[PDB]
């Protein structure tokens, strides 16, 4: 029972398509399963929009405190933080935090509107060397996750490399890097995903995403107690539009690939 065989068996019994990329930053060794295939990102794409705004703040000291007005008209489907500020204002930093830690969709759309559109998020990704990421739509329609649709997709390997560069590497200056890591560590939505497959004392920063076709994603940076960090991307999708989301498959996959660390 090698890792590969265990993942193939998990995928087969699950009835879907699983994509995994683990980077072990101690020796840059990788564990890959369908890591070259495109998957709908769903709300894991919120990390790239928040990071694009942090990049702007490197050269503009006042940006993150800029205020944005929240009107009743700005609310889409899932806005647990923005609805508490209707008629009020939120700073760009508070929108970043809400988008990542609660997956607030109004917060994401405001960040995209500030940047000038989804093509500007793609151009940010390209500036990091990510040739794979593409963002095409806003919330909530970037969650349609139609099989074979290239829109709003990336690959597990590209996203694992980019998330390493963002949280641990060259992509952001130190204060901005640290702020992104703080937001990911504060996530409230990932208890039953990757985190549930790991030892309870490891420190995890993650961003979930779910959508149609039972599409269930999580991307994480993992800090073991006595080892270098690991970056893990788990994507999962299924062939029926109304399939149930399967966070338990992500937890299982994370348990398989971290057996040994």
């Amino acid at each position: 029972n090698s890792v590969q065989q265990q993942l193939e068996a998990l995928e087969k019994s699950s009835g879907g398509r699983l994509g995994v990329a683990l980077i072990n930053t101690a020796d840059n060794s990788q564990i890959l399963y369908r890591a070259d295939e495109r998957f709908a990102m769903c709300s894991t794409s919120k990390v790239m929009a928040a990071a694009a705004v942090l990049k702007q703040s490197e050269s503009d000291k006042h940006l993150l405190n800029q205020r944005v007005e929240i009107k009743k008209s700005d609310l889409v489907n899932y806005n647990p933080i923005a609805e508490k500020h209707v008629n009020g204002t939120m700073t760009l930093a508070e929108l970043g935090a809400a988008a990542l830690q609660y997956s607030d969709n109004t917060a994401m759309n405001k960040l995209i509107a500030h940047l000038g559109g989804p093509d500007k998020v793609t151009a940010f990704a390209r500036s990091l060397g990510d040739e794979t990421f593409r963002l095409d739509r806003t919330q909530p329609t970037l969650n349609t996750a139609i099989p074979g649709d290239p829109r709003d997709t990336t690959t597990p390997l590209a996203m694992a490399q980019t998330l390493k560069n963002l949280t641990l590497g060259k992509a952001l200056a130190e204060t901005q890097r640290a702020q992104l890591v703080t937001w990911l560590k504060g996530n409230t939505t990932g208890s039953a995903s990757i985190r549930a497959g790991l030892p309870k004392s490891w420190v995890v920063g993650d961003k979930t995403g779910s959508g149609d076709y039972g599409t269930t994603n999580d991307i994480a940076v993992i800090w073991p107690e006595n080892h270098a960090p690991l970056v893990l991307v788990t994507y999962f999708t299924q062939p029926e539009q109304k399939a149930e989301n399967r966070n338990d498959i992500l937890a299982a996959a994370a348990k398989i690939v971290t057996h040994g660390f």
